[PDB]
């Protein structure tokens, strides 16, 4: 009834935005709608009382998973995956005002920043996952379950860690370090949400990836990405 | 290393590989293949990391564009659909409209997030894991049938529509994108695990066997 409502009546204009508390890829979406200065609610699904599956949501988001995003301007277009919502944000911001702020006019640093960023919605984010369901939440201890996916989340930050060491290394030839372009994108600020939670696996970012480190401590003082998870 | 063309890196049994040949095969870019054993770890050879920091397959090498690196197949597939668009006019795979484009990614992140990583989990614990561990193999079996079930519903939606009949249906905009074609090759290993497409999910079934029965797509696979 509470979703029912409010597919009863839609905004207008602006943006709602479906997640959970503590749900990652939520955040992710509200930090770039949140730098790009787009104007959004946000409505937490009760999955306990199971509102993703109120046919309404189901209808936006075919998955039933958050986060999914409503752009009431584009005639209540629903746009589900984060990965999907980024793209959707920043191709509509830079055809909008002609600056692509977190992205780029170029075909070329765009196919890198998709590289960064299909690679943390697909061997980031689903490894953490895995790596925190084993250890927390299975039907049974699995042992070797958890150090397969453990390792693999260490594995990936390793290659984000060496990617920005080569950044440092090709400019000295403390200074802020990016993945594309050396200029901020989507493709940094997707991995902010989980940096945060994979001390929860026992992964320590400060000590075992002193780069990442520096990285995500960047982008976490930023008034917009502030903002956002404070949400 | 070619002045044009596109240089490929794959493996014999990669599903992901042979997505982007799939793609590469149907948008008429002239492509040759390398193929890593991952038994040597040609995959770790500093020259292979280079193109990709992930050191995974696929990679796809734009020369062109002096000689690109492009990794994630994802990524390829944006990365392609999106250079023929700019060159032709024409959005084969894709389209020209914001709103379609939005639909389409969000299949292929789906696909590639959600998809292809349950089925490589099922596998592993199914195939490859040093211990044999059932409660394992359901949670990943059964996440994919549920993907599968979100396919079907998907497909069921539109040929609902489309009836108001042989004919093929699509995922987004009634035509072949590369939101349907991310999934052929997976769609092809599920049985490997259990499932069969032909009696679980009958509408998937007719749409995989409308693009396995594509020339380009017969060619790259
Ligand atoms: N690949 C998807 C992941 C979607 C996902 O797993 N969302 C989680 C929250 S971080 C969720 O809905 N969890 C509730 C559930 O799985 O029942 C994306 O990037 O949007
Ligand atoms: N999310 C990646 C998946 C990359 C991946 O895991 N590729 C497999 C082949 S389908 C591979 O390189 N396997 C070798 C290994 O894991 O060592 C993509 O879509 O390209």
């Amino acid at each position: 009834s509470r979703i029912t409502k409010f597919f009863q009546e839609q905004p207008l204009e602006g943006y709602t935005l479906f997640s959970h508390r503590s749900a990652p890829n939520g955040f992710k979406v509200a930090i770039v709608l949140s730098e790009l200065g787009f104007h959004y609610n946000t409505i937490f699904l009760d999955f306990n009382l199971g509102e993703h599956r109120a046919p309404e949501f189901v209808s936006v988001n075919p998955n039933a998973r958050v986060p999914a995003l409503i752009d009431h301007g584009m005639d209540n277009l629903s746009i589900w995956e984060s990965g999907a919502i980024l793209l959707h944000l920043v191709n509509k911001y830079y055809k909008e005002t002609g600056n692509p702020l977190l992205w780029s006019d170029d075909l070329a640093d765009q196919s890198q920043i998709n590289a960064w960023l299909f690679f943390q919605t697909s061997g980031h984010a689903p490894m953490i996952g895995q790596a925190l369901h084993f250890r927390y939440f299975h039907s049974q201890k699995i042992a070797s379950a958890v150090e397969r996916y453990t390792d693999e989340v260490r594995r990936v930050y390793g290659v984000v860690e060496m990617a920005l060491a080569e950044r440092r290394e090709a400019l000295v030839m403390d200074y802020p370090v990016w993945l594309v372009g050396d200029k901020l994108t989507i493709a940094d600020l997707a991995f902010v949400p989980w940096n945060n939670v994979v001390d929860r696996i026992g992964i320590n970012i400060k000590i075992e990836f002193p780069e990442v480190y520096k990285w995500t401590k960047h982008m976490m003082r930023r008034p917009a990405v502030i903002k956002a998870l404070r949400g």
